[PDB]
């Protein structure tokens, strides 16, 4: 009836029953396990050129309404029954339906709660929701986004929020933001063959240039927002500088560290995912939380395909960077990460270290099993990129599965966009 | 016809077709992925009470023979034909078959090559095979094991080897080593409830005591070998102290490190797995390689359920152990691991750091794809437990699947053994 889950670090067990409600979209079979694929198509939700048949939609809608009313501490049969009725008639007389403000709030929080790859879910109930479903132009989208950025940045005391643009209709009037993130630095391929800035963003930066943006050829240039309104061709908008809070990096001991002249933005915001709820699809729903130190210290600064600064920090510390077995790399990554946490704290900007994040997630996980007999979780994304087994999550067996509402991936907009002009 | 595999660090791609030959036995469904389960039933070959029926044996046996002869650089069709006949008649006139000497060698190396959770596979063709299939008593087992240990230790210049005991017959005459490993330290529960030694080895040490072993209540006492021959009750044998090479731990910069008085054995040997080949089952086949440093530094020394010395080392270093955010745990694990590598090196005992291991695995995986369009790999076990994303394997997408020959887990012998005396 269930799958038994064990934590080898404490001996604790959990019984997972919630997985039975999961959708059958994972590409794993008895023949092979595909769990480690980065962007599996099973987690992606591509474009459409026609509306969702009322046929397929009605069940999901009812299913969602039931999920929503069931969550109430006290049944409300009348309201529940009446809502089930309203939704049915609406789907028949219009071909789709509209969620109420309260249902949208519930949905965005539940989709977060159902995100397997997110270690910060213990905060799932503290989420600000900006209802931008009546948005109609690209410039209006830009204004909602600036409001979101200002609200969440909050002078360094970061707050989580999501802005929801209009739901998908026939799939030809999609409202979305092409950028993978709201704030991101440019990457440029220089005339001399070198790469300046974030090497993983060269392709998108080039797209911006081709759309008219003026490359500033700097190391930390914030790219503009490429906004798509009502299925129209995308329009560029630059975020005002005063809204982009940045933290300059320093090390509490190595004074030469500031000489590297490094910095990073304080707001981590995913802008290109799709919210699925009761059969409804929202292709435009940027959301943000706050940073976990290792995202910047380990991935952005130390990935070879990113800023790749590990060797330089190594030399400056005076390590034997010619001998792998000296573990100079491991010593350097810890110092770089210490600098990230120190710099954020020094400037009073919210950030979280990976130990604290791992611990809070274990608490969250335990509450989810006692509250709903399950917690979808993707071990591969939850274990931090450094000091894995030193954290409690490493020793925790987990089940990964897709529920609904859910945040899905999408295919980059520029790959499937049919340019009108 | 093929799954595309990608390395996000180098952008390189792989096309996997080998997974088609895989045995459909993983518990992963379309509704939920069970990739992070430690010891799944799908990778466990339990006991038997009756010989294996030829309807299953014959097909598998032909498969193996076909696989073995296919592996030849210059086909030998006649011999291949002869073998198929011989094996068929043999299975007919006796009910089972015997592998030849070279088929056994081939089988052990292929099973290693097929081990998804082993990062040291680049050395797969370099394996000493001790053929102990004509063994009949527990005492002979002991002597075969001492020879194996002496050969493999080789005064610090560790060599890989496997010792193969008699194949399973009716499942009531199993030849096996009850110990999880050939060399392991005891764990004692004291009268007050506290634990002395390896707390993860408390149950097995108690079993040894109940069978007659005199406890020494030390922190690093090597437990005796519990050996079962021909399905009989197990016999205890203590490994001669001179055959157990140990490395005393020291730190290159911290003189106080030696005051912790820590050491570890040089030979990592798995002794409780089952080798499956052509339908045949070998429940007794201890094998060894050489250590990867993180195994001792991170897992044995820093796991909270193991020796758990992290906090003590942090204090000695004078770190702020009251603040998770100072990342003292990360600084301390690095120092402990530097000590492990330094100590082995100083005593001239083969050991391998996790960076070199990771790099060699990438080479091996590349060759595997060029050789057979596949490489079963379990991401979760291959990424080292510290500095994960700083190694190339973290960025490599992988497919996990079960081939044949293969090394399976077994149910602990003491849980299923029916005592005669
Ligand atoms: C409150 C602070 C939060 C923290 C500390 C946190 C932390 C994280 C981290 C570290 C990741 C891994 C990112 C990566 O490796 O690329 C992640 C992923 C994710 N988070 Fe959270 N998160 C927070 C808030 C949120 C919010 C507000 C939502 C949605 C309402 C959310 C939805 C997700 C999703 C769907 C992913 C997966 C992104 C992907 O697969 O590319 N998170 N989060
Ligand atoms: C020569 C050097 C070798 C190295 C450095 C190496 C390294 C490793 C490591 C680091 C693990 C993970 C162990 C754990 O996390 O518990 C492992 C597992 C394993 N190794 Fe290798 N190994 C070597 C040789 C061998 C040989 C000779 C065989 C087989 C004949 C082998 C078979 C396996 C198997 C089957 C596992 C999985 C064990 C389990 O699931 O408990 N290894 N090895
Ligand atoms: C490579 C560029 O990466 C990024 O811009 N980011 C890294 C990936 C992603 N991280 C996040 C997202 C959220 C919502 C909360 C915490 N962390 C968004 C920020
Ligand atoms: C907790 C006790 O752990 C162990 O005795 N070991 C850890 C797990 C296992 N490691 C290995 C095995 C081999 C064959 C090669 C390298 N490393 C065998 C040794
Ligand atoms: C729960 C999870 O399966 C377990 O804690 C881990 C993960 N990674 C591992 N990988 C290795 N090399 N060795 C292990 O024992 C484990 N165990
Ligand atoms: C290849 C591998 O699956 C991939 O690089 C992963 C692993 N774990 C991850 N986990 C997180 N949190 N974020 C990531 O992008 C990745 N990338
Ligand atoms: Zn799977």
């Amino acid at each position: 009836r269930h799958v038994r889950i064990k934590n080898w670090g404490s001996g604790m067990t959990f019984q997972d029953t919630l997985h039975h409600k999961a959708k059958g979209i994972l590409t794993c079979r008895s023949k092979s396990c595909l769990g480690s694929i980065m962007t599996p198509k099973s987690l992606t939700r591509g474009p459409r050129d026609k509306p969702t048949p009322p046929d397929e939609l009605l069940p999901q809608a009812i299913e969602f309404v039931n999920q929503y009313y069931g969550s109430f501490k006290e049944a409300k049969i009348e309201e529940h029954l009446a809502r089930v009725e309203a939704v049915t008639k609406e789907i028949e007389t219009t071909g789709t339906y509209q969620l109420t403000g309260d249902e949208l709030i519930f949905a965005t929080k539940q989709a977060w709660r159902n995100a397997p790859r997110c270690i910060g879910r213990i905060q799932w109930s503290n989420l600000q929701v900006f209802d931008a479903r009546s948005c109609s132009t690209a410039r209006e989208m830009f204004e909602h986004i600036c409001r979101h950025v200002r609200y969440s940045t909050n002078n360094g005391n970061i707050r989580s929020a999501i802005t929801v643009f209009p739901q998908r209709s026939d799939g030809k009037h999609d409202f979305r933001v092409w950028n993978a993130q709201l704030i991101r630095y440019a990457g440029y391929q220089m005339p001399d063959g070198s790469i300046r800035g974030d090497p993983a963003n060269v392709e998108f930066t080039q797209l911006c240039i081709d759309l008219g943006w003026k490359p500033k050829y700097g190391r930390f240039d914030v790219v503009p927002l490429v906004l798509q309104a009502n299925g129209r061709d995308p329009e560029l908008f630059e975020i005002p500088p005063d809204l982009v809070l940045e933290v300059a990096m320093e090390h509490p001991k190595y004074e030469w560290f500031r000489e590297l002249e490094l910095k990073w933005y304080a707001l981590p915001a995913v802008a290109n995912m799709l919210l699925e709820v009761g059969g409804l699809e929202f292709p435009g729903c940027p959301f943000n939380g706050w940073y976990m130190g290792t995202e910047i210290g380990v991935r952005d600064f130390c990935d070879v395909q990113r800023y790749n600064i590990l060797e330089e920090v190594g030399r400056r510390m005076g390590l034997e960077t010619h001998k792998l077995a000296s573990l100079w790399k491991d010593q350097a990554v810890v110092e770089i990460n210490i600098a990230v946490l120190h710099s954020f704290q020094k400037q009073n900007v919210t950030i979280m270290d990976h130990h604290s994040a791992a611990e809070s997630f274990m608490k969250y996980m335990q509450n989810e099993y006692r509250s709903r007999g399950g917690c979808p979780a993707d071990w591969i994304w939850l274990v931090p990129p450094m000091s894995g087994s030193i954290t409690p999550v490493f020793h925790q067996e987990m089940l990964n599965y897709v529920l609904s509402p859910f945040y899905y991936y999408q295919v980059e907009a520029w790959k499937t966009h049919v340019w009108q002009d």
